[PDB]
């Protein structure tokens, strides 16, 4: 069959929770996509907090982080988002999306070597402009969902410019969902700092014998709809009979 | 602070599956130890499957596994396992329980690494005497659920004697269910060639903020009541408030 398929009866997912917005499938042993709107699985937004997935690696391939063990302290500014308010780990910092931590990883990592690896991933627009530790939610870095679905299929095969092992932690610290019928490792972001607002579900479904990527971006006039993003993409898993 | 403490409430939830057995857990944080029964705790069985923990981690420490995508071919022996009845990798071998491919790496690492490994891992009676291929169902082996606690902390911390990549591709294995509250990692096992018949689990449950080991043995007359092996296990992590 042909490489991409559009599938327009996706978009009754996104209608259902009053929105619009893309699903990007990639069947990895058939090497086929599947998408609602061939057009926006091109167009490119921030990334928000899915750019914790190469932030991530860059800081453990540099020795920002040792491990997704090290506790890195809650530096005792109380903000709106409670789980925010404590230590985390990588595991943790992921998990609740923990952007102080990841900003500070950013300062560490620094202009030169963040641009130097981004471009080294191919990643999006490769542009950082604008602050070392916010460009990810209101700076210059844009990326697709077919961009996203590239970069993630390197992570799943080990094949960026990182040590296996900052690979291996990334997709550990990525883990969503398990049991006896598939795994989700993802990550969500939404971008709400500048027009428009979207949310991100970005990461992949692990069966027995193939590997679904995904990335999904949907319109998100208020953050009341976080769990939107999950629950469309679920939706179009089971229509694909991806999962049960 | 006390190290080990019974608590004889479990029993309940045996008895309501009209079952026999232990389950053993240990608070990582604190460094105690809870159990049912201290006795049935420090005795020892043959691991049967709860072997593919250390199996996989010498197969691959030896290179016998390249990594958890290499493929295993049916050897085209019908079983009477239908899911053995197919091609694996290290993940679907483990999920699976899939002898043949586990009795395939036992040949190749043979018995003289096999016993340095085992006395390396302080694993059991460390005794492989009987079928290289065979010993961990009818051989000289056995481990207490005290005994699998042990050795599963060192894997936890990558502190057993094989590579890091070794380990972190086994606790990949491990990998039986996750959702936004908890992940298991662990290893069922059934040993029938010796009485008395008994399931295993075993492994651990990662919090935001703790570790909880586990390690659970059960009479097991029959493979009718395998899952009652997790029922039970998770009926007393619900009564301690560890999981939801
Ligand atoms: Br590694
Ligand atoms: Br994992």
């Amino acid at each position: 069959g042909k490489e991409w398929q559009e599938n327009k009866s996706w978009n009754a997912h996104f209608t259902e929770h009053k929105s619009q917005g893309v699903v990007v499938l990639w069947n990895e042993n058939k090497q086929q996509g599947f998408t609602n709107n061939l057009k926006r699985a091109n167009q490119a937004f921030l990334p928000a907090s899915t750019f914790k997935i190469p932030n991530s690696l860059i800081a453990l391939d540099l020795g920002v982080v040792k491990d997704e063990h090290q506790v890195f302290k809650w530096d005792g500014q109380t903000r709106d988002i409670a789980t925010w308010n404590r230590d985390h780990n990588l595991i943790t910092a992921m998990k609740y999306s923990v952007v102080p931590v990841y900003q500070e990883f950013a300062r560490q990592i620094g202009e030169a070597r963040m641009s130097k690896m981004l471009h080294a991933f191919d990643y999006g627009n490769e542009d950082i402009s604008g602050n070392v530790d916010s460009f990810w939610l209101d700076g210059g870095i844009r990326i697709s969902a077919t961009e996203q679905i590239s970069f993630l299929r390197k992570l799943y095969h080990n094949k960026l410019h990182v040590s296996e092992r900052s690979q291996r932690i990334v997709k550990q610290a990525m883990l969503t969902e398990a049991n006896g019928d598939y795994i989700i490792r993802a990550k969500t972001g939404y971008s709400t700092r500048i027009e428009p607002k979207i949310g991100w579900w970005v990461g992949w479904v692990e069966l027995d014998d193939n590997v679904w990527f995904f990335a999904m971006n949907m319109d998100m006039p208020t953050s009341d709809g976080l769990g939107l993003a999950q629950a469309i993409t679920k939706e179009v898993l089971k229509q694909e009979k991806i999962i049960p």
